DNA sequence: TTCGTGACATTGTCACGAA
DNA sequence: TTCGTGACAATGTCACGAA
DNA sequence: TTCGTGACATTGTCACGAA
DNA sequence: TTCGTGACAATGTCACGAA
């Protein structure tokens, strides 16, 4: 664990969760009833403007099989933003065509690698043809003339 | 246009648009209070089975400053369909590290072509730079063999 | 033939042929019997200073069956005088080991030319030596510096 | 001294030595007087068959100005003599032109080997050269096998 | 001094190719 | 046949170097 | 089990070169 | 205008190997 918590917003942030899903409709609460559940919806609506008060609803109605999905959606958004204070670490994304990825992708997986270093690699490994050209090529251009003279 | 429309179903997802950025919270309509506008929400959170009408309500209820945004957002989740069809057409999202981008992108901002030609152009290349090298290996094998 | 002829000296030399052959132990004469084949003689060195004389003697007296011998062995005098004059035109021998003759004289009947310039050959090639003794440890070195990198 | 100096036939050779110089033209006695000369010349001459005699002839009855060029040249022709039966050790003279003879004398005058020898090191080197134009032609043509 | 030995000069045939 | 020509043969010397 | 993290999936955007 | 389109942003899972 190299990123530090916050448990001020690092629970606010929770929040949100049970908020994105319960939108497009996902059970939230740890209840099968749909007369307990929706009481539950709005036993946290309020909890907006609360801090850490959220974390005391968890063990209350919070739905088992989400605690696996919630950690994994944390920790990701959480690895962010820390990422997010400089930008070496900051990611991007990117979009090319399939055929192309097949390549990449199955380059990376039969070249005991990870994607990253494997597009530092394939690079490297490009702008030294130039020079290995004719590297190549004098080596043997100049040796031609032994043959006579 | 390389796509023909779908007017059944096409303006579909305009619904499933204005619907889902309201969800999230926006006034899709084209009116402030919080009545009218109100309506206005529940008036087209209903074309829901027909949806053939939803045209005729954004021509003269949505808002505005949802035109453009729309022409756009519609018409790529229309070419991203056709295209998730096969597979040469199919797409792909990756993520790289900042590092790599500079250089990466800077490449193909040198040449100019796709980001995408970058990968080509790269792999095209720099294999035939894993060529010379092996030209030059089973060379340097096969001269000192014989003379010593 | 090539040279010229020496009408009066010829006979000289010509005459010191029967003569110092005669006092060896060979008949000279056509004579048989020691009475004109020894009058022959002493008629023969009375001549100690005649040209055309010893001519006709050679004719009626001397023997005409040893004449091929004498025109082989004055040819050659006729040859070894004219050339014995200039150094380049002089003649000379040396004596070899049969070992080393076989070979030699053995590439000469083989290659066709004559004797002396076999030598001349033999000579040229085999100092060229260091030429390509040098070609050999000069163009290997090109390959060296090269199939180390 | 390694031949072994059998005074037998020895002896008699020096005759046909004392002979020949003589039917050419010179003296064969220690006399300072003509006639005197006619003396050795039948006295000897007569020997044709004289062992101890002739030998002891020279001792008491004969020239003195022939006394080295005798002891020589009989070596001469008893080294001649051993030699004449095996191949091995025998020789020839050759015939050459003069030029010739110069750069050949002068090579081996030079590197210190008899004129024999001379030509068996030069020959050896005169094949070298014949040889090392081959793997000029085996090395030069390996790389066209190749290469071009 | 004697001797084994290498370098030539002499001088003589011998079998040949082009007058 | 006639010759210039080349390959060796044979035999004597000479100046050296080790015995 | 809890993390970091990498491989990708959806879906929204907007300048752009023709059409 | 209207299309096709490409580079990224946001962010939600999933199956890994070290803690």
């Amino acid at each position: 664990m190299k990123y530090q918590q916050l448990e001020n917003l690092e629970s606010g942030w929770k929040w949100k969760y049970l908020v994105k899903k319960h939108r497009e409709g996902e059970l939230i609460t740890r209840y099968i009833e749909a007369s307990a559940a929706q009481e539950a919806v709005d036993v946290l609506l309020s909890l907006e403007n609360e801090p850490v008060l959220v974390n005391g609803w968890i063990d209350k109605h919070m739905n088992p099989e989400l605690v696996n999905r919630m950690k994994q959606t944390i920790r990701a958004r959480r690895k962010r933003h820390f990422n997010a204070e400089h930008q070496h670490t900051r990611k991007k994304s990117i979009d090319l065509e399939f055929i192309v990825w097949q390549r990449l992708a199955g380059l990376a997986q039969r070249r005991g690698k990870t994607l990253s270093e494997t597009i530092v690699q394939l690079i490297e490994d490009a702008e030294n043809k130039e020079k290995y050209a004719n590297k190549m090529s004098s080596l043997k251009q100049d040796l031609q003339a032994l043959l006579g003279k």
